[PDB]
C-alpha cells in the first residue's frame, strides 16, 4: 500500500537528495506503509497535474498527498488557475481510486490582501468539495525555529527534516 507525495520543494528537500527529505524519514518509520515521493524542488500546481496521470499508473497508490500551490503566484498564475489546476489533480487522484489528502498552503510573506485572502480560501473550498482531508501547513501552529532554516529565509535545512517527519506521521497516522 502507497502514499504518493506529489509536492515541491517542502517535500522534495531543496538543495538536499530527496533520501534526506522527510518522506523518506517518513518511510523508514513506517513496510506496513510504502512512501513515494514524486515531489519536484520549485513545482506549480500545473506541473504536478502534468506528470500526475503517469504516477498514478506507475505507483498505484492508494493514497495522495497533494502539497502544492506555493510556486503558482510567483510564476504568475491567478487563484483561480490553482483552483482549477488543483481541482483536477482531486479528480484525478479519485478517479485512480485513491484518497486524496489536501495541505492547507500558507504563503511566506504578503503578496497583497486580495492575493492572499482568496489563495488561501482555495483549500477548505476544494476539501468540502470533494470531501477530503484537509491536513494543516507545515507544523502551522509552531512554525519552525530559526535554526532550522536554511541560509534563504524560507527552506527548512537537512537537520530539520526529522522533525516534520513526526509531525507528519502523527497527521497522516489515522488516515
Amino acid at each position: 500500500d502507497t502514499l504518493l507525495i506529489l509536492g515541491d520543494s517542502l517535500s522534495a528537500g531543496y538543495r538536499m537528495s530527496a533520501s534526506a527529505a522527510w518522506p523518506a524519514l517518513l518511510n523508514d518509520k513506517w513496510s506496513k506503509t510504502s512512501v513515494v515521493n514524486a515531489s519536484i524542488s520549485g513545482d506549480t500546481s500545473q506541473q504536478g497535474l502534468a506528470r500526475l496521470p503517469a504516477l498514478l499508473k506507475q505507483h498505484q497508490p492508494r493514497w495522495v498527498l497533494v502539497e502544492l500551490g506555493g510556486n503558482d503566484g510567483l510564476r504568475g498564475f491567478q487563484p483561480q488557475q490553482t483552483e482549477q489546476t488543483l481541482r483536477q489533480i482531486l479528480q484525478d487522484v479519485k478517479a485512480a481510486n485513491a484518497e486524496p489528502l489536501l495541505m492547507q498552503i500558507r504563503l511566506p510573506a504578503n503578496y497583497g490582501r486580495r492575493y492572499n485572502e482568496a489563495f488561501s480560501a482555495i483549500y477548505p473550498k476544494l476539501a468540502k468539495e470533494f470531501d477530503v482531508p484537509l491536513l494543516p501547513f507545515f507544523l502551522d501552529e509552531v512554525g519552525l525555529k530559526p535554526q532550522w532554516m536554511q541560509d534563504d529565509g524560507i527552506h527548512p535545512n537537512r537537520d530539520a527534516q526529522p522533525f516534520i517527519a513526526d509531525w507528519m506521521a502523527k497527521q497522516l497516522q489515522p488516515l
